[PDB]
């Protein structure tokens, strides 16, 4: 029961810190502070990246 990851589910997430059970889309702003967990993957479309 999330007892192996986090409870935030989405939003504040850090690959090197606060894990992200659901939504691996953990990206931060240019400054690297607005690290939010999004459900969307790396592909900003279909499979171009």
């Amino acid at each position: 029961g999330k007892k192996k990851c986090i409870a935030k589910d989405y939003g504040r997430c850090k690959w090197g810190g606060t894990p992200c059970c659901r939504g691996r889309g953990c990206i931060c702003s240019i400054m690297g502070t607005n690290c939010e967990c999004k459900p969307r993957l790396i592909m900003e479309g279909l499979g171009l990246a």
